[PDB]
């Protein structure tokens, strides 16, 4: 291999400055996103919600 | 194979905690947005319809 | 190859209940979305030309 | 080849209702969306600033 | 190779109109639009709390 061990060893060796369980790493920028969208949506409806 | 069995049994182990038909759940995260941006929209008219 | 005439007679059978010459499907779907961000920049815009 | 030939003179004959150094095509569509981000930032930010 | 160096020169030469560590290119692109989400919340929150 030396093409792995040398790959993964650069990781490891680059986010030796991260706290996470990898996973929610990438569940979160995705399913943050996608929050986002609903989160916006109720938003404008309770500003509208206001101006009744 | 014993690679697939090992791939789907980790799915269905891991996806123990929902309940939708697979389908809905891939056809709503596309159909969501998509969905989103038109509501968005509509929304933003209202508003203005508003402020006439 | 039998593979073949029976996704295209899955389609056609479950795609009776539409009306349009798939390519407007497609194009639609792209297209709508890229027309929507012009769209709602050209909204945001009135809405402001309206504050002023 | 026979089949290069095949597309790229069925592109130059449903492109020749165009007129653009194609670059700029997908230049703009990409790079259009992420100025549209900015510019419904920079605009929100407006509307708020005539609020004050 | 002669495929590389021809692919590595081509950026090379078209990209002597700019000055960024390329990391920051690509971070900033992604990391912004999400960054752009979150800034346009805290905004829609902030003009909500003054019409209360």
């Amino acid at each position: 291999m030396e093409k792995v061990q040398y790959l993964t060893r650069s990781a490891i060796r680059r986010a030796s400055t991260i706290e996470m369980p990898q996973q929610a790493r990438q569940k979160l920028q995705n399913l943050f996103i996608n929050f986002c969208l609903i989160l916006i949506c109720l938003l404008l409806i309770c500003i509208i919600v206001m101006l009744l």
